[PDB]
């Protein structure tokens, strides 16, 4: 676009009308959907004080549209998440979990998974800023999109160091993911299992909260899903519960797993097949 296109937009987030507002929100979330060099460019320009400012809008349109904004950007690196943590971001994303306004859940909901998806210290940022219980609560939700998007950040969360995955159980997640595996809908069962697998990647006792949470039947029942990848992520899970000790291991034995397992053998999916072997073995 034109080589000054960059400090115009950022000039126009502070502008009095809401059309060349929404003009250099639109601009900057096609910029910053570039990859981490055009996010970069975006930050260096001094984007980050006025889209967080615009947080605090009045205006449906603008807020929603700035989170999707500022999304894209902790979408780049963890150099370029730390901007965003750094320009003071999650404080008001937090409190956005509040909203009933669903468009404006979900583009936050997005921005703090992807915050989320860096290193374990921006993990433990959204940690600190007190996000778990707002999150916790949005897995109840009856719109699928909250709690899928919900669910995505749990997630992330989770697949930091073993203090954040104790976060996430004393925030109180296990029930309610474990309920979300009678789901049919297959994209909340694939996030759910990702997100218990994730849990069960701790340790021992971590893996004894998730087998006393009463995740083991649904888990082993899921081996018979025809969706290989549901298929996929509850062998996985059940796969990282097996990896605990002889309590952990017993426990999946009680639960019928074995001709699940063996059944598993005379898959097609070699990826299937083998990791199935691995975790029949991996009990005993």
């Amino acid at each position: 676009g034109p080589g000054s296109e960059l400090p115009q937009m950022v000039q126009q987030l502070n502008s009095p009308d809401q059309q060349e507002l929404q003009s250099a929100l639109r601009k900057l979330s096609q910029i910053a959907s570039g990859g981490n060099e055009q996010i970069q460019a975006v930050i260096d320009a001094g984007a980050l004080p006025a889209l967080v400012q615009l947080l605090s809008s009045p205006n449906e349109q603008i807020l929603q549209e700035a989170l999707w904004t500022l999304g894209n950007i902790a979408s780049g690196g963890n150099e370029q998440i730390q901007a965003v943590i750094d320009a003071g971001a999650l404080p008001a994303l937090v409190q956005l979990l509040s909203s009933p306004n669903e468009q404006i859940l979900q583009e936050a909901l997005w921005t703090l998974g992807n915050i989320a998806s860096g290193g374990n210290e921006q993990i433990q940022a959204v940690i600190d800023a007190g996000a778990l219980p707002a999150l916790v609560q949005l897995l109840s939700s009856p719109n699928e999109q909250i709690l899928q998007e919900a669910l995505w950040t749990l997630g992330n969360i989770a697949s930091g160091g073993n203090e954040q995955i104790q976060a996430v159980i004393d925030a109180g997640a296990l029930p309610a993911l474990v309920q979300l595996l009678s789901s049919p809908n297959e994209q909340i069962l694939q996030e759910a299992l990702w997100t218990l697998g994730n849990i069960a990647s701790g340790g021992n006792e971590q893996i004894q909260a998730v087998i006393d949470a009463g995740a083991l039947p649904a888990l082993v029942q899921l081996l018979s899903s025809p969706n290989e990848q549901i298929l996929q992520e509850a062998l996985w899970t059940l796969g990282n519960i097996a990896s605990g000790g002889n309590e952990q291991k017993q426990a999946v034995k009680e639960a019928g797993a074995e001709p699940a397992l063996e059944q598993l053998q005379s898959s097609p999916n070699e990826k299937i097949q083998k990791e199935a072997q691995e975790a029949l073995e991996k009990i005993q």
